[PDB]
Formats: structure tokens, sequence, C-alpha cells
């Protein structure tokens, strides 16, 4: 629990002030893809025109973050957009992938 709470807080603090990002959990807060894009943008703003993204386009947003993180950051695409854009995606799968972002952006 302390580790999960710490990871949640890390995500909230990195994405503070991003419009249309509201991270309160490791499931529905992630299903529209905006939060993944905000985490990448905070560290690599060269990779995303965040202002262009809209919550309604879950598949586009998810694929955008997953593909950019694979191609430019070397982070394997553990998640499929179709699995994540459901109403109630799986917490463990999302945490495993977010931990890869946390380790990458927190080291180097």
């Amino acid at each position: 629990k302390s580790a999960k709470d710490a990871l949640l807080l890390w995500c909230q603090m990195k994405t503070a002030g991003y419009p249309n990002v509201n991270i309160h959990n490791f499931t529905t807060s992630w299903r529209d893809g905006m939060a993944f894009n905000a985490l990448i943008h905070k560290h690599r703003p060269d990779l995303i025109d965040f202002d262009k993204l809209k919550k309604s386009n879950a598949h586009y947003n998810l694929q955008n973050a997953f593909n950019l993180a694979e191609q430019h950051l070397g982070l394997t695409k553990l998640l499929d957009p179709e699995d994540i854009s459901v109403d109630h995606p799986d917490e463990k799968s999302i945490i495993t992938y977010v931990v890869t972002y946390y380790h990458y952006f927190s080291k180097m």
C-alpha cells in the first residue's frame, strides 16, 4: 500500500496543472490516455503537443503514448489500447506499466 500510494502521488505531482488529467486511481483515471501522455510530456515535451489531445479519443491517446514511449524511450508496450479503453480496466496491468515510466523518468 505505501508503494502504491507513493506511485499514485508521484503521478499526481508530475501531472499537476495539466488540463483534463485527473488521477485518483490506477484504473478509470487512465482509460482515456490523457494521463499517460501528460507523464511523457512533463519529461519530454518535444514528443507531444498536449494541447491537441481530447479525452474523448481514448484509442488515439493511448496508442500515441504507448508508441512514443516504445519508439523514443525504449519502454515496451505492455498494454493494448483496446484493453485499457474499457470502462473498468485492470489495475495491476496499469500499475506494472506506470512503474516502468516511474523508473525511467526517475533514473537518468
